[PDB]
This record gives structure tokens, C-alpha cells and sequence, in this order.
């Protein structure tokens, strides 16, 4: 049947009213409310530049809208795709079994790209976009992005999809009339990482993670494609890696597979950036090589962090073979990033220790077995590997590593230089390495555990009680980890943030809850660094959460939805 | 391509080794291994009686499997619907994707259920089945299932499709060859609450549960319906309670979508038990009536435990009505239920006490307010709402409240009596009152919060950290929470348990992974009542994620899969 309630700006809250047939004034729907009563009305993220939403809205007719692209290039598949992808966009408006009326205005979309050959990604790429809105003669509207490139532009067709709102009293598409939009994001690093070793995702749930990320602007896909306990990655050159490591068959990410996953990733503004972690986190799939030591060492808990125990003989040239042999076939068919990543997780010493060949080797080369050795080692393999990683892509680019042993910043500088390596971060904000190494000059990705292991919370998967880095992680503990308190003057050197999924306990069925939307918590932080907290983005927060679900995401719930009817009510 | 492995049994675990060419021992595939590697196979819950599974397998056709009814009666519908089920809950051995060789053995069903007639849900019904499976000539298979009535047949039925395994090596299905099984449940009442007033569920998903719900022989869905938040329910007596109280037109339950769920669930042995939540807990729905006091009281802190505030006022004779109507539309449409649920919830004194009316009627009744009066006024209310329950179902029929101030042992018997009333309990099982309430003759459902509350462990809802029952509770810990250590000598009092989901950060997207795996741990915690605890269950446990998971139920994560095909290295 019918909707019964009407909403009213008071105070900055949308106030849930009877709407009463014996009145002159015309009803505002839940979400034409909002649009209005909200600083940013129902953007996410908020613009960076100008926001000027108007006061108006006008009523769409959905079948009328139409794009033109106005500058032609070598991007041009892509905006076409892009501009095709649009209308779809807009429908997310409207709720599931619910039909507009086909009346009102029609829409043009202009898009201008001033650079249309440009296609890379890179950490200097411009992001950038102007949004206008307006009334074009009696009929129209006239909705203009312009941006510097394609990624800037399908960022602005992004925002301009969350100016339609559904009116389901009166069953109208509705458009916001009057708007002037200036967007840039704050950092260029805006990325999720997905393991997919630990346990699989199908690709048909890594694309809809993209998608999910399209929609709140985030650009980078961190592939975690390796480690311990799989090797789904399908290397051409060394087949027996993806045969043996593989859990099961099917479990695989074929050449044809990942081409797809990074052409729909490009297609919607997202760097999908591979990772190979050596030399610790290898296991399955190197069985019968001899090129690993401890696979499956018992007592784990003396060898490694979490079983299955296993790391690569640095000390074995045949080694650097196969990993030229993975990094080629990795760099072939992920060939849209401009960043490599090669974990550097940390390395154990007593795993090293337990290998003959390895203390041999040692012994030969004049180093003792007292710890400054064994960084020794890493070094030596990491410089090897780098060689490689190098060889692969056919060109220096950069790589990154985690926080460790190794990239402490007392003695990082013995081993890498800042401009080859950037360092990704696990550690709590307010750790000293973090002042150490910006110091230094080195370049940040943020993963703070605290507030981006987004893992966290769960039972136990060794034993019982809670995992390790329990309690759960709240979209309000992400949104206010702000990088730029936690770098100071350095800001500029935080190249951004990225949320991590780990996946001993996530798999394909949980992905959806994992992310989301928590990640859009990272997506606004990221884009904006507002001076502002979560209490000020919640109402916001709350309808991206349900765009999320509209576009077939099984989003976590945050609250009941009558406190989203009902702003302001649901507080402490 | 092909599987590369094959597994091993060695002190009860199944160790992955290399498929070696040379070889004159045929290679077991996983789930093979596992069937007779593990004390119970693939079992989940794990039977209470005879637990034969032989030690060999047979290869059947898929396509070759009968079913036969040979005692007829009223329940033929139901038999011959849950007959027709089979053969799909056979194919859930099969990975998707796979396809098995039609070869093999053909598959005779033999079901015997002994009382025909027998459809009735009640705490007294018999779940009880004998299954046995053995060779039948050279081409066949004997399966029969022996029923006193047809819920224990449909037990069977479930029992026997976990029988079935896929030979991924082989593309084979197979089966158990010889079984003897004797299987009846401990406890009665096996249970989810499922809270559909914080947010709404899909009726989809709710039959999706049920699904779940079968599969591992849970028998009760207690449908807690209403709330504070919303009135989804369709009542046609009083249609402004759903027309006021629902979140959006299309967010209700109909009279023909109740009649699905209960018919669905009847189908599948599962009770679907309605709750009306009286006299806290009311808000949304109630506008207009002046039948609810504090409706959105501010500040809601000074009197409720979570906005919005609201109870009935209990000295509006109207009321009764009201109720008498709403439990009469739920009569009509909850037909299979034998007993009601009425909330008791704990009810606010402050709410009572601010309202003038109610002030009034206690100073001509010759009640202060001093609270032993607030206790009273409780008591005037669930005295009359019992009596149109009653009469709304037109028998009296067993009535479950909340543990609360009312409920208190020490003055229950002023007000209830423990022949008319079940109590659910949602204190810790080492709370006096259990004790207490044990020795008053009390019968008890078992939903102690610090195992069976499946909202716990997420972000806040109202404010920042986690909300308020954190840490998470993991399957570990529902496995391990026995009612017999609980009740003592008193556990026949206890009909069962109800693992909890509450919805103010739940819905249809979360459903899933909220329940599932953890509701199995219960599951098998009140079938069959182990003197064993987690870690003999936990590969099985996970084996029945990996079901669900085939199912399409987006279960949770526990452990990497490498856990799963590598038992007895994943360990604390």
C-alpha cells in the first residue's frame, strides 16, 4: 500500500511526521529531506572543494537521460563504457520492486575529458572533477563534468548518480536542480587489501568488491594472491606452484580470470596491484623443489606465527628462477599497475636456523648465526628478488614492503632507499617508527591494526576465546584514524590508507560484511580528511550503508533503520 | 584440471600426502578419509544411539535413487514433499561446478513412519528414527528410516543425505555401505530467535533459515515479530498498527506470507512460534491510540534500556482489545505453534510512573509507588493479556516469559505458575536465579547472553566501541554452554535452548553469517547433549560450514580451508 509518513528539516534532523491530508504544504519524502537537511545531503564521499547543492529538486523522467562524451581519445572505450554504466547507477535511486513514473525532465550529460589518451595509473595521476548542475531551457537539465582525465571524470559520474533521489510517496525519480561541485581526494592511495591464499574468493566476488569500491571512490585493489596456505596464482612458467599449492582445481586464478578482474577494475578507476609475500608466508606449492625450509614445522608455535610454518632458502640461486619465472607471468596479465608489492612480512630466524644449507652458507661467507646475520640474509635475499621484480615488469618501479624486522628505520637505510621502496604500516598510529621513517623521507601506506585490520573480532581459529587483534573494528574507529595526525608535517609523504582483509576466517560468503561499509568509513577519510568526526558523517554513513545493499551488497548493519528514519533519536 | 592429492588416515586425522603414479593402493579423496577417519564421519549432529558406519563405501547413481512411502496416512503431503527433497539434499555432496558419473549402485528409500497421522508440534512429539543402510542384491542399496512419527522420518532423511560423499578424484558419488543408526534428541526445543523489528528480514531469507535450520535438526523458529522499532505484522483487526508501526509499505508480513513460512517450515519438522512482546517494547504502530506512554521519551536514557522508548499503558481497558486482536490474527496464521511467547520483558518504572493516568488509577487502587506497586501493575496487565491469549487461541496452551523483575524466583509464584508458564532465560548458567527457579518445578529455554547471543561482539550502535554483550561469541563457545551442567538434577525442566539474534545490527544482508556455522554448534549441543567438548567436534564443525556453504547459505569463515584438509596442524 501506501507510504504514511512524511519527514521535516529541524535542527539538521529529518523529523518523521503523519502526513495528514488537511494540510497546504507538499510532503518531503525521507530521502528529498535529507538531501537537503544534511551539510552534504546524501554524497559519499563529501566533495573536497565546492559542495553547493541548491535548494530544489526536480522530477526525471529515467528513460530521458542521455550522455555525450564531447572530447574523443584513446580512453574512448572506456567512457563509452562508463557513460553506458550510468543509468544503472541512477536506478540504485529507486528501491527494489519500486517503479517511477516515466514524467519529467530530461537530462543531458556532458562529459569533458581535456586529456582523453591518458590511461595509467600512477601516484601522480589527477583524480580531479567539476560537477555542474542546472536548468537547460524548460524541459532539461543540464549536468557538465569536467576533469583533467577519465579517472577524475568517472569519479564525477560517481557523485553525480548520488544527486537522484527516489520520492516514494509520489513514486517520481527526482534530481537535485542546482548544483556546483569542485572534487579532488586528499591522498592518492585509497585501497583494500584482499588475501586470497588464506582462504578463496570467487572472481565473481572480487569484481563485485570493486564495484562496491567504484561507488565510494576507492582506486586500489591490493591482491594478497599468495601465502602459506595456497597458490591459486596460475603461473604459466612454473605450473606445479598453482597444481600442487592450489586447494582444489577450481580454486585458481587463471591468466583469462585476472585479465578480467584488472580490465573491470581499470574500467571503474581501480589499480589492481598484485602481491608476491616472500620469504616468509610461502608453503603450498613448493613441494618437491627443495626451495623451502620448515613446511610444516611442529611445534609451529616455535617456527612461524600461525601454521602451516614454511619460508624460502635464500641460499638457493635455482630460487631466484622461479621467482623471475612468477614475478613475469604476475607482471603479464596484471599489467595496469604502476606498484609492486613483495610483502617483507616477518621473516623467522629460528626457521633459517634449522636449515644445514643455510648455516652452512653462513659459515662460508663469514656470518655468525647472532641475528644481525639472519637480517643479513633477508637482505640479501630481498636485493636478489628486487633484481627480479625489476627484470619482470621491464622497468624500475616502485615496490613496497611492510613494517619489520628489516625496515625498522634505525637501519632501513643499510638496506633499501626511499625512493625504490614504500612502506606499508601495521603498527598503531602512534608507534615511533612511524615519526622514524618519515623522517627519513620513506613514503606511507597506512593499515593501522587498530582501526584498518578489518579481520578482527572473530572467534578464535587456533583454539578458543576471541582472535588476536579482537575487538571488532566499528566503522567509527576507522573513520576517525586520520593519517594526517598521525604524519603531521610528513602528510605529504602518507601516500594514503588500505583496509585489510585477512582471510584465515573470510572467505567468498563473508566478503560482502567484511568490507562494507566499513571501507567507506576509509573511502571518506581517504578522500577528504575531514577536520570533522564520525558523529558528523553518520547520517550520511547510514545511507551509503543501504545504496551498498540496493547494489546487491550483503552490507554489515549498523543500526536499526528507524534510527535512520528517525534522526537524532538513536544517540549516547 | 585434476586433483593432485590424496588423504590418509593416521591417528584419527587425515593427512594430506601426494597421489604417487606407483602405487598399487587406491587413493581416498578428502571427504572419503574423512567418513571413517573421523569417530563420527561426516556426521552433524552426531547421533545418540547406535552409530555404525562400517567401514566401506559404494558408488551410486545419482540419478537411480527411489523413495518409497510404506504406511500412509494424513501426513502423506508432508512425506511425499520431504520424499521429493531428497535427492537435492543428496546433490549437496557435490561441489558446483562438479558433475558425478552416472554409474554405480541404485539407491532404494524405505520410509516408515508408524504413526501416519501425526502432524501436531508439541514438547512431548517424538523425534526419533532408526536408520539402517545395507547392500541389496548385486546392483542395489537398502535404505530404510523407521519413524514413530513424521518428524523423526524427515531427521532421517537429513541423516541419510550426510551418507553421501563426492569423489573429487574420481567423479564419483558415493555412499556409506553399512549403517546402523538409533538416533532421538535430548532436549525437545531447539531453537532460533529471530528478531524481525530492529530491522526487517526478507521472507526469503527467513525460509532460507529454516532451510539451514533442518539441516541440522533444529526444530523451533521463534519469530520475535515486533518491537518498539517497527509492527510488521499484518494484523487485519487493527491494520493502523501496520500501516503506522511498519519501516515502508513493502517491509511487512502478510497473512500469506506467514502461512508460507509456518507451511515451509512445517514441512521441514520446524515450529514456527510467534512472539508478542508486552507491555515494554511497543512504540512504532501504536501512534493514535493513546494506548502507549513515553513514545520517543527524551532523554531516552532516564527510561529505557535503548530508544526509542514506549510501553503499553496497562489501565486503558481498550487495550485488551487491541491484544485480543493482534493475538487472534497471529492464532490464525501461526497455526502450528502450541505455544506463545509474550515477551516480559524487563518493563520500566520510570516510564510507568511519568504518566498521570496511571499515577491516578494506582491511588484508587490503593498502590504508592514504591515499586512493590510498579510490580503489581505488571501483574494486573499479564493477568489480562494471558486471559485474551487464551482466548485468542481458543485452548489454554503453555506461555513463555523473559527472566526479569517479574520473574524473580522468589516472588514468581504470587503471579505465574510453572504448569501455564515456560521461562526463557537470558542470565549467565552460574546466575542463582536458574538454581532458584529449578527447584520451584520451573521449566526453562536456555539463552544465557554470554553464549547464546548472536548479535554480540560489533560497533556500537548508539555512541563508539562495541556494543554491549562483546566480545563475540564463537562456535566454541556455544558448543561448550550445557544446559545438563547447568540444570543438574533438574535438566529434565529443561526444554531446550535458543541461540539469539536480536537485529538492531542485523538484517537480511547479515542473516546468514549471524546464525551459521555457530547455531550448529547448538544444534548439536541440545541433540545430543556430549560429554565431550569443542575440539572433538571441530572436524565435523567444519565440514558443516562447507555444507551450509553448498546450501548457498553465506555461513561465516572459522578457519583457512588448509585447516580443513590438513586436520591436526591447525592447533592450540
Amino acid at each position: 500500500e501506501d507510504v504514511v509518513w512524511r519527514w521535516s528539516c529541524d535542527n539538521g534532523k529529518c523529523v518523521k511526521l503523519k502526513n495528514d491530508p488537511r494540510s497546504s504544504e507538499p510532503a518531503l519524502s525521507l530521502e528529498a529531506c535529507k538531501m537537503f537537511c544534511n551539510e552534504y545531503g546524501l554524497l559519499w564521499p563529501r566533495p573536497t572543494g565546492e559542495a553547493d547543492l541548491g535548494n530544489f529538486l526536480s522530477k526525471i523522467n529515467l528513460n530521458s537521460i542521455e550522455v555525450k562524451i564531447l572530447k574523443k581519445g584513446a580512453t574512448d572505450d572506456l567512457m563509452e563504457a562508463a557513460a553506458k554504466r550510468f543509468k544503472e547507477q541512477v536506478s540504485l535511486a529507486i528501491p527494489r520492486g519500486s517503479t517511477p513514473k516515466l514524467t519529467g525532465k530530461a537530462v543531458d550529460v556532458y562529459l569533458v575529458n581535456e586529456n582523453p589518451n591518458e590511461k595509467a595509473f600512477s601516484l601522480e595521476m589527477d583524480e580531479s572533477y567539476g560537477l555542474r548542475v542546472s536548468p537547460s531551457g524548460a524541459d532539461r537539465v543540464n549536468a557538465t563534468i569536467t576533469a583533467n582525465s577519465f579517472f577524475g571524470m568517472r569519479h564525477g559520474l560517481e557523485t553525480l548518480s548520488q544527486l537522484f533521489v527516489f520520492d516514494d510517496i509520489r513514486d517520481h525519480l527526482l534530481m537535485v536542480r542546482d548544483v556546483n561541485i569542485s572534487d579532488k581526494p586528499v591522498y592518492p592511495y585509497r585501497g583494500i587489501l584482499l588475501d586470497t591464499a588464506r582462504n578463496y574468493y570467487s572472481i565473481e566476488s572480487i569484481k563485485r568488491t570493486i564495484e562496491a569500491m567504484a561507488a565510494v571512490k576507492l582506486n586500489t585493489f591490493h591482491w594478497h594472491i599468495t601465502d602459506s596456505q595456497s597458490f591459486p596464482f596460475v603461473t604459466t612458467k612454473r605450473p606445479n606452484l598453482y597444481k600442487f599449492g592450489a586447494l582444489s582445481p577450481q580454486k585458481v586464478y587463471t591468466k583469462a580470470a585476472i585479465r578480467e578482474v584488472v580490465r573491470f577494475g581499470l574500467e571503474r578507476g581501480v589499480r589492481v596491484l598484485p602481491e608476491f609475500d616472500a620469504p616468509a608466508h610461502v608453503g603450498e606449492g613448493w613441494q618437491d623443489t627443495d626451495l623451502t625450509v620448515c613446511f610444516k614445522a611442529e611445534p609451529w608455535k616455535s617456527y612461524c606465527v600461525e601454521p602451516p610454518c614454511g619460508q624460502l632458502n635464500p641460499t638457493k640461486d635455482e630460487l631466484y628462477q622461479y621467482l623471475e619465472d612468477i614475478y613475469s607471468d604476475m607482471a603479464e596479465v596484471f599489467d595496469t599497475t604502476d606498484i609492486f608489492h613483495m610483502g617483507g612480512d616477518e621473516v623467522s630466524e629460528a626457521c633459517w636456523n634449522s636449515s644445514d644449507s643455510i648455516q652452512n652458507f653462513m659459515m662460508q661467507n663469514r656470518w655468525d648465526l647472532d641475528k644481525e646475520s639472519f637480517l643479513k640474509l633477508w637482505n640479501y635475499f630481498q636485493q636478489k628478488a628486487q633484481d627480479k621484480a625489476y627484470k619482470a615488469f621491464g622497468k624500475k618501479l616502485p615496490l613496497i614492503l611492510w613494517t619489520s624486522t628489516l625496515t625498522n628505520y634505525k637501519h632501513i637505510d643499510d638496506y633499501l632507499n626511499k625512493d625504490d621502496y614504500i612502506i606499508q604500516v601495521w603498527t598503531t598510529g602512534v608507534d615511533p617508527q612511524i615519526k622514524g621513517l618519515l623522517e627519513k623521507g620513506y613514503r606511507l601506506i597506512m593499515s593501522n591494526y587498530d582501526a584498518l585490520y578489518f579481520d578482527c573480532g572473530y572467534g578464535a581459529w587456533v583454539g578458543a576465546g576471541n582472535n588476536w587483534c579482537s575487538p571488532y573494528i566499528g566503522w567509527q574507529k576507522v573513520y576517525d584514524n586520520s593519517p594526517a595526525v598521525i604524519a603531521l608535517e610528513h602528510r605529504d609523504q602518507v601516500l594514503g590508507g588500505e583496509a585489510a582483509l585477512w582471510s584465515e576466517q573470510s572467505d567468498t560468503s563473508t566478503l560482502d560484511g567484511r568490507l562494507w561499509p566499513r571501507a567507506a568509513a576509509l573511502a571518506e577519510r581517504l578522500w577528504a580528511e575531514p577536520a570533522t568526526s564520525w558523529q558528523d558523517a553518520e547520517y550520511r554513513m547510514l545511507h551509503i550503508r543501504e545504496r551498498l545493499v540496493r547494489m546487491g551488497i550483503q552490507a554489515e548493519s549498523l543500526q536499526p533503520e528507524w534510527c535512520y528514519q528517525n534522526e537524532g533519536y538513536c544517540y549516547s
